[PDB]
């Protein structure tokens, strides 16, 4: 079992722990947690969840300790990641989930503190490698010390872009992800570095940026420079969607698009790529641990070569699950 | 000299047709009757207080079966069958059919049986003598078109942008996703519905849904027939929608060319119908904007010189309700 | 052994009764029939997928006009009027009336003609042989009671608190405001309605509304007649409500006494029906909780010894649906 | 004779103080200085476009470090510590403290150190020389009060109602729950916060919370010291709030007497401050209403002559921001 610490006990941080517990997985153990508050507040935030419900197991608090079923977890409050006791606690991997230490050189402070590897829960400027689990995690080597788990959007688009490109070919494509609001937006209109993201989150559709599409051109090099995209933030607390229109290299059909996703889903990317043949809506994919769930009924083909698809993602649950798969795979190279 | 009109179905659009006439100060049209399914006071109450547009900017006087908003009594009805209305007596030039239940052309045609001289449907109308997007094809109206359709809110958003961009650089093929506000045909909580998507609690999810608006551009621009398709996604906002469009241009172009061609038209031929913003705005800033379509310059992308994406906002209540009036006035002149 | 039940109207109430029976594992009641006028496939889809309660955790097999949730086919019918139902053929012990259309005793009782032996209406029911809050006046049911009301979500939340506190300290006078989640009978957007309050966009406002729950407690608990009044305020949430009650005690008391009296009730006589929390929880934390009433200790207030304020949550869907079954099990024993 | 003001903290309240001034046309006050934490152009952009109040009605023009709203350049700063703001230089009569971050007398008074002659805190302030609800106790101001509090939005709503009733029929004892719109100090999603309630996602729940507004009346109105207690529940609306008050009268009363004592104050000495409605309105209807408190008449109830419940609405943003200017004008005359 690889030893991990969670830095930033937030939406991703807490859910990383929750997914581990809810699965019984034994390949990974969380040994410490760090945020900026009382141990008790961390425990209470874990216990009660406005999106996913109540925590399924008792949550025990002992001094500086948290226990969720398998022994106490050392809990901290250290602003500077380089001051953490990673050596003394023998941390194989630091999972960096604050939002503020995403460049390689900052994420690396965990290495200074004593962790052997670092995984940033987001795009990472200067990452030794950027990973979409199930797609390119076999590129990890003994070389990479500080890597990125990509963004929730990249983890949803890449598996779909990969299969379809392998099947039918992608000449050129444009993505708009319609995303649930997120903690880096305000409840009401207020001073912000980004004028779109300044705006009341549950009140509008809000145009926003995202490197997800170009980023896929890097986790799948064969799609270098062929995809571009943006986002629209809307009034939902959790769950998002990818709406991608692209040109196929050869003429195709709705059926062939659908079928190719099904075979991939039931075979090589099982658990990572999924699909529904039903008429579902966003909330239906709440608490689904797939990176991507392809909406069969939404496939469109215009004039042989123009293709539209829709794929869902639980931006919290799916991604937090991958943070674990990625860590277990990274620990094995140590 | 003003066209005499009657609103059938005093819902989100029937109310805002009236309200927009009043806010705009327009003298060319006049509402002379209103019909719905309830007491006069209830209708007045819903005109007075709006959850999305706010309070009615003027007093609303009720006296009998009548409503006064500044200019004299408006006769108010409560008749389920459209065939039974006193359109001939009250001298209705044009009935505006807004219930959402008489969009069929022979169903709309009941307003002529009842006495109106012409009919406009506030939606796509199957079998309409003509379908119109004001500013794009109101020129094709003739003295013979008797029961026309004002298209949909989404169609009035898309067609003016398609027309400009096609005239200027050429559209080969494209796909539309409208992210649209939820509407009165969806429920609060999940429940029995003919469409499995729309059965779902409306303010709780992103809800993919069906729409023929892109294909319908083909009805107002034959040049464009068969070249556009699209769908919708409804989201938890109560008003204001947006067209997100990715298409293949006939020649290489650039972000700048596209925005530019849009400004030119917005500032000239299509002033008031197609507008644009160069600022970083979000959907609520367009609440109560009367444009059919407001192009969002910043969001314009171009990939490999010929794949082009655009984003254009509409107030689905407000623009569309304003255009209902523009269309009735034009039609009125041909009577 | 298990009481055999039929659900009339597979709207939300009806579906959640089923889901609650299945999720709990209980063995004392069984749904053997459903009657509804919409399509069997749509009803299965709505059982499978809930936007408030989430994914139903068992397989749902459609096989013709039948549905199987894990114990055999459940016949689904469509029969306009409840006297025409084949309740005799089907061996129904109790029809659960959940349409919202058949609430009066004489209407609900058509099910008795249709062949069933008892009827339970899932709301207040005019002229009911008895009105039940399970856990409170559960024991006043007889062999002679043939058509009953399971009262309302708010009443099942209030009566248990009122009873404990009245027994312990005494209630002279009180006023209840229930801050309630919006519900299926409110519209998405402003529109024609009998009640002008309920005409307003449901998720855009705090909306004042009347409720009969405080009167109704004076009936379940006769010693409290004329003692309690109240009203509601609907707010933009899809599920979970709360009772905010302020009353005058018969005698001086304290915060700790009030809370302590609730805990001893919840941990004994009223287990599973009235619960409490000693933590700082919010409304979503009670989503999908089967209690009728969950007392919020932290929110208890006393001033000048005798004016008391309390706060108690209810999942207005899930608690009430469980009680439907608890009530029916008991009714069955009297058959 | 126009009081010169600086707005420190250009947030919901800050921006709307400026907006109410422009909109009213009033000429007794002049904003001469704005301070926040970001670029001039960002401050201007948040003034231009407002998700709750809509677009700014006048042009918002930027030149260098100044914005101009129709009446000449307002100087714009970005300075974190208030002791450094050039208040002396710029002849500031009254610094309006609106950051939420300097509410205690010693932090608020840093503005006096900087050059301002007076300070009004836009919230409860520990140690304030006086706490003012305009319309109620502003006659109590003296030339001697240097640092003052304008109370809370809730106290400005409750105090006028409490005054009228108390003066008319007496208040022995009351309890208050305010149902309140979420504000900027709550998160979009569950996250670390110093208060375990307010840590929870803001638009997802009914969230019980702490307020001193009921006690604080007790000291705009000494006759009422120690007689009222209260608490809050935040719910998923972005603006507009309500007071739900239940109290013991000093004598027997009626629904009718309670209501017309309010009408009379509202139409007489409390005009513009306390208003009322006789109609069936909902929260959104009071968006952008400048009253401090608008009494909802149909909601008055009386239990056994002496138990009285009432409901009164407040736009927590728009009403309070207007009062800030009113209070500023009064204070300025005493300098
Ligand atoms: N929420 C999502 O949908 C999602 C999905 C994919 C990726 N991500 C990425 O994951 C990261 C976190 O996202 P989130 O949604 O969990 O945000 P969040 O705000 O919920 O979590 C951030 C947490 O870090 C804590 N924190 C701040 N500074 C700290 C410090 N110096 N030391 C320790 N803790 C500190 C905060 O208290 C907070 O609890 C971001 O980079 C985000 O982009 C988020
Ligand atoms: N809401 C929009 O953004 C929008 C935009 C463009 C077009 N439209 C179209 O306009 C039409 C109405 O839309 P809406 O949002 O105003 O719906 P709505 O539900 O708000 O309005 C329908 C109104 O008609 C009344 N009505 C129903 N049956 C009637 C009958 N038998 N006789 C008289 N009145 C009757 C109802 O009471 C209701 O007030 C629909 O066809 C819709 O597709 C709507
Ligand atoms: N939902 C709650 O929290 C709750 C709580 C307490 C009491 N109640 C009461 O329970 C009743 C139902 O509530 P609900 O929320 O389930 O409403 P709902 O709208 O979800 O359910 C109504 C269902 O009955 C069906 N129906 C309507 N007319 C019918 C008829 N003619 N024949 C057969 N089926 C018909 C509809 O298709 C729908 O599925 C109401 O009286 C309500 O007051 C509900
Ligand atoms: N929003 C309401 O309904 C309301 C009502 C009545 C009273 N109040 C009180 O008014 C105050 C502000 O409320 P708000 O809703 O406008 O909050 P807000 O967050 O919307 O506004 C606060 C503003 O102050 C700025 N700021 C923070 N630190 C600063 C500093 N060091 N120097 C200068 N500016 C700084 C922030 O950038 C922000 O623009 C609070 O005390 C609040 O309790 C608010």
């Amino acid at each position: 079992a690889v030893r991990v610490a969670i830095n930033g006990f937030g939406r991703i941080g807490r859910n990383i722990l929750r997914a581990i517990v809810e699965s019984g997985r034994t390949d990974i153990q969380v040994v410490a947690i760090n945020d900026l508050g009382p141990v008790e507040t961390n425990a209470h935030l874990l216990r009660y969840d406005s999106v996913h419900g109540r925590f399924p197991k008792e949550v025990e608090v002992a001094g500086d300790t948290i226990d969720v079923g398998y022994g106490p977890i050392k809990v901290h409050a250290v602003r500077n990641p380089a001051e953490l006791p990673w050596k003394e606690e023998n941390v194989d991997i630091a999972l960096e989930c604050t939002g503020i230490f995403t460049s390689r050189d900052k994420a690396a402070l965990h290495l200074e503190a004593g962790a052997k590897r670092v995984i940033v829960s987001a795009p990472a400027d200067g990452a030794d490698l950027t990973v979409v689990y199930g797609v390119n995690n076999d590129k990890l080597t003994k070389d990479h010390l500080v890597i990125s788990n990509a963004s929730c959007t990249t983890n949803c688009l890449a598996p779909v872009a990969q299969v379809l490109n392998d099947t039918i070919g992608i000449e050129k494509g444009f993505m708009t992800t319609i995303h649930s609001y997120t903690g880096d937006q305000p409840t009401l209109d207020t001073m912000h570095k980004d004028l779109y993201r300044a705006r009341a989150a549950a009140l509008s559709m809000i145009p926003t940026s995202t490197g997800a599409a170009k980023a896929v051109g890097l986790v799948l090099p064969e799609l270098k420079g062929k995809l571009d995209g943006v986002a629209i933030r809307v009034p939902t607390p959790n769950v998002s969607v990818v709406d991608l229109t692209f040109i196929a290299k050869r003429e195709t059909t709705v059926e062939e698009v659908n079928n190719a996703i099904r075979e991939a889903a039931n075979g090589r990317l099982k658990g990572i790529l999924g699909y529904t043949d039903e008429k579902l809506v966003s909330h239906d994919f709440n608490h689904d641990s797939h990176s991507s769930v392809f909406h069969t009924d939404q496939t469109k083909v215009m004039d042989g070569t123009m293709v539209r698809i829709l794929s869902w993602y639980d931006n919290e649950w799916g991604f937090s699950s991958r943070m674990s798969d990625t860590a277990v795979a990274l620990g094995k190279l140590i």
